[PDB]
């Protein structure tokens, strides 16, 4: 009947880890996290404080060929998991400069910081050396290998000190005296770095004025949207450490379905480029990015909608194979539960039940405006 979560309070994202970066018990945990209320599911339906959070799986190792780039497409920003003691690898950098070609915002997570041998400012360093990113810490850890036990926010100048490895019982300090200067150093450097990607703010900061929180958070997330700065943060998925930190940076820095550049097209009527803005309002075009065959309902197809919407029980067009189908019922698929939903809205992920003749890559739109969707990019 309505539009539960709007488009501002979506998120989009896939987790990008190579298999030595933890990429399974990071998502596992996120998983838990989100799903407040082995297969693994082409895409959850999750939340996270008010926010539709909707993770999408990735590969966990390089992919060279077309199916790494679709993915790419459906998922809007992303978490790229490092190993705190190995820091960028090469498989690491290769993955980076796909998603920075395809311009997916990133924030990074340095996890293991309790492995022996792990350190987070050789990680920040090697994302400067080997990849030439421009990636800033948030934060700064407390402790580190069997030592670590918590972790400063550099916005707000406070500290988070973990109890346990269970996520509870968390307690919210003032930073500890012993690392009040490296703080401030770091929150020094935070400042200046944003200060640079925005000519207004660079300004203010040379003349010496204050730059309010607001301010810099603000900062941060437009630079983060345009690919052009990466926040940096830290943790221990295993032992449930920085895990609530990390999914409330997915909201204040990744994109909604809004940020991001509306996906181009190609309208079959006029043999012209076109896009498909998020807007509920504009036609219905969505892309499949996942055929699944789930032992209950049967064969499901995960797509992404991009503009209009979508109604169960009703007619679209797979402008791909050229055909008419039908949408049959349609569900979103939460960690813990299935959910049948009569409307989809432009940015949001689900499954249609029993489609016929549906691939991953095919765009399926309204029948009256059909558009070819820039599923591989268009040839040049
Ligand atoms: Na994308």
């Amino acid at each position: 009947m309505a539009r539960e979560f709007s488009l501002e309070k979506t998120r989009n994202i896939g987790i990008m880890a190579h298999v030595d970066a933890g990429k399974t018990t990071t998502t596992e945990r996120i998983l838990y996290y989100t799903g407040k209320i082995t297969i693994t599911s082409a895409a959850t339906t999750a939340q996270w404080k008010g926010y539709r959070v909707n993770i999408i799986d990735t590969p966990g190792h390089v992919d060279f060929t077309i199916e790494v780039q679709r993915s790419l497409r459906v998922l809007d920003g992303a978490v790229t998991v490092l190993d705190s003691q190995s820091g960028v690898e090469p498989q690491t950098e290769t993955v980076w400069r796909q998603a920075t070609e395809y311009k997916v915002p990133r924030i990074v997570f340095c996890n293991k910081m309790d492995k022996i041998g792990a350190d987070f400012f050789y990680s920040v360093e090697s994302l400067h050396d080997r990849l030439q990113a421009n990636a800033h810490p948030i934060q700064i850890p407390i402790g580190a290998e069997e030592d670590f036990t918590g972790i400063i926010d550099l916005i707000k100048m406070k500290a988070e000190i973990y109890t346990n490895d269970l996520g509870t019982d968390i307690q919210e300090t003032d930073i500890p005296e012993d690392y009040l200067e490296k703080a401030q150093e770091w929150r020094e450097k935070l400042v200046e770095a944003v200060a640079e990607t925005d000519e207004d703010l660079m300004m203010k900061y040379l003349e010496g004025e204050e730059i309010t929180e607001e301010e810099l958070v603000a900062g941060i997330r437009q630079a983060t949207i345009n690919v052009e700065f990466f926040p940096v943060l830290a943790g221990s998925a295993f032992k449930n450490k920085g895990v609530q930190l990390m999914l409330d940076a997915v909201l204040d820095y990744l994109p909604s379905p809004l940020d991001i550049d509306a996906i181009k097209g190609i309208d079959t009527k006029t043999d012209e480029e076109t896009t498909r803005p998020a807007d509920d309002e504009a036609p219905f075009a969505s892309l499949a990015f996942k055929v699944m065959t789930d032992p209950f309902v049967g064969r499901l197809t995960f797509f992404r909608v991009y503009s209009g919407v979508l109604e169960s029980g009703s007619y679209v067009l797979n402008a791909s194979k050229g055909k008419k189908e039908r949408i049959g019922r349609i569900l979103q698929m939460h960690a813990n539960t299935r959910q049948e939903i009569d409307k989809v809205y432009s940015g949001d992920i689900a499954a249609a039940v029993g489609l016929k003749d549906t691939t991953t890559g095919d765009t399926l739109c309204a029948l009256d405006a059909p558009v070819i969707l820039e599923s591989i990019e268009f040839p040049d």
